[PDB]
């Protein structure tokens, strides 16, 4: 059949200051007392209790979880849904990145659904709805506030899984941009690189719809404007909010087109490596567009053009390669490592790495089906 | 503030066949009584009774209420309210285009706050969400399955009122295009063509963001390509499924980016004349394009190249000009009125008409900001 | 169902001089005696007997019924049955233009089914193969020596019935140019106007396939160039084999992918006033090219090119119409008539006219679905 | 003399689900018994058997022949001759690549004259028609199931002959995509550039005619979009059937117009080293069109923009060098070797390579007549 759906948030809420509001609407959902899951860098700086004034001036109870951590993994979720329990929790607000939205999803499963992270790794594992969530984002890649995804890391085989459920799309979303201007330089390359990628493969992918089209065009489009002037000036607002648009567009597009061979192989390097995300995201884009090329490769033309590049004179095939050095050239000002080699990736992993990457979720949609030994090239590619 | 907020449901189902999911979706929510809200058209060729057998057979009672008419009124919800009570429903499943869900949308609103449809004509005016509502959408223009916009006619003022809430937004929305394949040729072009002035007005809206002008150029360039072809044979069933995606898409744009005064206008015609919304809107397009031109001038350029135009060598104004001349074209290729006095218009109530129209919320967005005299001469003008 | 079918004789023979392998074919088909359809014009130049010699020196009787009149009737199937019996015939050689070829499938389908050549009228009707025929084509038009069509009129209705039926593909078919050099300017402008509107309604057809495709648009690229060199001089011998040709592969496009409301109104107005098949597909072309542009302008834009004419920095939209314009133009160079009043044609009959036209089943395949109403106004714009 | 003929079965089925066809067909013939060949990869599959049971399901008998193997050989036709009398077999339907279709004909074309296989090497050597055959085609590629070719290998002369004669032209034939899903991607690209092979040698053939040109042009833009989609993933329905189309498109021509010296030599190192047909071709076509150049420069320029290359200010010349580096492009993404020394090709037989292949009757119509020292460059050149 040609079925397909479209899954975001019924609420979502942008510009500078609307974190102002998530108190009040964390009081007309009704809930009491919510877990604000966070990271220790973020709770290292005051925002965790900025936050958590805004909830109780509003007569809601917040106990602060600040314990998620960059790649968040099954013990995380453990703890957390121990915290929530002791401290007879009802509701869930996730205030950060990528990591403290999936932290908090994968509380709010588990904490009305029982089991463990794992049992749900796929696709619509799970049977109940989570309990409430807020999702309150301050970086500007992922997207997880509006997504049904939430990647947990699994400590035994160091595998990033991919628990891809709708009953994890959080109740209501927050992008204000006022809590991104602090993102470091390398923070905000590797989070607006993995958005990047999240446009670039939704763009690619089997599941694409016209509507994930038109989110996923007009984020490469903010992107290849606005984020090289976010790095270069994290104090630049007009760079910030253009990003917070194009983050949320290519989270909007990803998660109802799905992704491709550039996560599957990022989630295994960052299992077993814990490297930054965006980073893994930004050396493998390259190689796996190249692999794709002559699967989609009108499309790649037109992603040449959504970079920037004249194609004018060119043959699809000259259009679609220019694409390739539009983003190499991207990755390479800002600052993006040349190869996993120098990362601290080691050969001796590099076939297992190929077989976890074709069993992610995202390796479905990927637009070339390849057989493992071009995954292992693609990660060989990738160490130079 | 530079705040804003993107609002839809939280789950849209695409692709032929989706209606087979309404029944077990209805369950999902936990309601037990359904009013299923339709026009008499659609209930004489039996789909009320096809829906019926889908969510009877899943548990859900139904009780259906035929009787919204093209452009429904307050009556039509009084009634559906009543029927809605006597039956004692918890939920609502409107069947069909606009109309239906529009007088669905009233009917659980003022069945979760009191009072009457009249008194929420506005913004946000609501107290209370409404109850449980699934929409199943069969015309290919107006979006209404998606927005927050519930359309109402109040018969005495002979006014459409226009309630934008959010409190209307639908639980859950189903597009199938194998419902829409029935579909008479004027009214696929007058659904395509509103579908075109929900892109349009939310393209040059004062509340546009990078997210609704995602969707709206999507729509645009697709309603562009497929309008016509649908038009000349309902049963090209690519055109049908490009349609139904841009009906979502203009949809999903002008209910978070706001109309103009070609709705705002549309509705007093609409309220004194009953005219058919889709052709109003056909009608009055190129006049308050042409009047919004100083404000928007860049984006009526590209509104030209998304609609197939050459605009090589030309000033911004001149191929803004081009727009206003396509869609002139495309209003005459789809058969389109040619002014409002054939119709039945009478210059007596122009004033009226455009007194009512400052008091629209669609007004409050047009990127113009008019004088009454100003309204005045675009209804004269779309006199002729 | 995305199944289609490519139909055509296995034997299909080109070329001067091709025609002299009659009689060896007929003998290798294990025929003893072949009844010779063919028109009163060529027998009385001699070619009926001419061509009869070159069968009987091969071992194969022949008896010659040349009474096929332009735009064959009922009658003249009843004579050629009676004849085909009465005179022992096993094989049919139709020797001409689209009368002779049209009347021997008929003939040599009632042979084998036994209704009345009435009965067969319409789709796939009959259910036994007919017997063994060879066509000898002689004008470049029709493409019956190779199509599943018979177009023999009613002489009691006044109408161009349409058999089309899979049983009537000819056994083998021969394209000889040698005989057509005789056809003067206004039959060979005639037969390659119809050859032209094969090519086109080909083309734009509900049931056009890649190979109907390439087909077809080679069929419009030679006409354009080669018909007016061979209605200019009819003893151009490469204009008259390139016709040959182009006719041959606008017959195998129609052939397999359909016709469309050219050929339904001509069929009526050739029913009921005797005028040149390929007279009326050329005033009716142009009117019936416009009414279809909005469901399938792109591929006019590329009839336009195909046309000669240069559509460089132009929509899509002024494409097409240049493709109407360059038809109107090549119908005025090869001497049509402009409309069909001056012809003999009365106002009272388009209303009838229009209502048999929606009965051929050559409108089954139009890409635009229309109207009672619409089909007057196209006849009536013919008029003029 | 110039005279010309097209050659095709009556009937030829296209589009998913055709093969349930199959039996009625069958039965419409008149059959009682049928040889089903196929190949052992087939039949251990269990394709062989779902297809048995649609014949046997309408009346017709059938007995599998599994053992047809790539490069059919004169011992499998003997063999197969040997199944088929000492089973009473009345037809032949012919199941999978082109190695079936021409075992199937080869085997009824002995069983209906008597002699040996090796005999009928040439052009037209036998002097009866078969026996009954369908083919159901399952490769991208061969055309068999079309042409009246039937390529079987020599085993003591190592040469794989050319059978071209009128009477293997199949009865019906049957092109279902659905079949084709299952080929993997080596095969996928191996089949599809034999196709492209069939286009190109078409194109340039000295036998070349307008409907042959119109069908190679065809088929070569086709599998310029969309083999390299295909082999990328093969369970992508758009390519399959496209490239289904394209392998019409390329036998429709081929068998017409004729090939040239890439199938010349090819047979000749698919007979001496058990090489796959398509890998042969793929890697001899850039050096025998470098050869051809100077004969057909302006076909090979045109072969140039048919394959997506930009020639806009260039000399025909470099237009025609712009076609063979796109065909060397396309080689290198399908993984295609770029010389025969490595898949084990030995130099002691170049000279019996090229005699033998000045031998091939697919030679005839090469444009470039060559001298054997030519031929032995080419074969050296495709050696590095
Ligand atoms: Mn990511
Ligand atoms: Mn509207
Ligand atoms: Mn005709
Ligand atoms: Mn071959």
């Amino acid at each position: 059949n040609t079925q397909s759906a479209f899954f975001m948030p019924s609420v979502n809420l942008f510009g500078a200051g609307s974190v102002n509001e998530v108190g009040t609407r964390l009081a007309d959902l009704g809930v009491k007392k919510a877990l604000l899951v966070t990271d220790a860098g973020l709770h290292g700086l005051g925002l965790s209790e900025k936050i958590s004034s805004i909830i109780r001036a509003a007569g809601v109870e917040v106990s602060i979880f600040p314990k998620a951590e960059p790649n968040p993994t099954d013990k995380n979720v453990a703890e957390g849904l121990e915290a929530y329990n002791a401290e007879n929790c009802d509701s869930i607000v996730t205030l950060g990145g990528g990591s403290s939205h999936d932290a908090g999803k994968a509380i709010a499963l588990v904490a009305a659904n029982g089991g463990k992270i794992h049992d749900y790794e796929g696709v619509d594992v799970s049977k109940e709805p989570m309990v409430p969530l807020i999702a309150i984002n301050t970086t500007a890649g992922t997207g997880s506030e509006l997504t049904k995804f939430t990647i947990i890391t699994d400590t035994e085989r160091k595998v990033k899984m991919a628990i891809v459920d709708k009953h994890v799309t959080p109740t209501l979303s927050i992008n204000d941009p006022e809590l991104m201007v602090g993102m470091p330089p390398s923070l905000t390359a590797a989070t607006g690189l993995d958005a990047l990628t999240h446009a670039i493969e939704a763009y690619v992918s089997t599941g694409a719809t016209p509507i994930t089209d038109a989110l996923a065009i007009q984020a490469i489009k903010i992107i290849s404007k606005y984020l090289p002037r976010a790095v270069a000036n994290g104090k630049d607002i007009e760079a910030r909010e253009q990003m917070a648009f194009a983050q949320s567009l290519a989270g909007m597009a990803f998660n109802n087109a799905g992704l491709g061979y550039v996560h599957a192989i990022a989630h295994q390097l960052g299992g077993f490596y814990n490297f930054p995300h965006g980073v893994c995201n930004a050396v493998l884009l390259p190689y796996v567009c190249r692999f794709n090329l002559i699967s989609k490769v009108e499309r790649y033309a037109e992603i040449a053009a959504f970079l920037g590049e004249n194609v004018d004179g060119l043959s699809t095939y000259d259009a679609a390669e220019k694409a390739i050095k539009a983003i190499e050239r991207m990755a390479k000002d800002l600052n993006i490592p040349k190869g996993f080699k120098e990362l601290g990736a080691k050969e001796e992993d590099i076939e297992t790495l190929a077989k976890n990457a074709m069993k992610d979720a995202c390796a479905l949609t990927n637009p070339r089906k390849p057989k493992l030994e071009e995954v292992i090239q693609i990660i060989k590619n990738a160490m130079l």
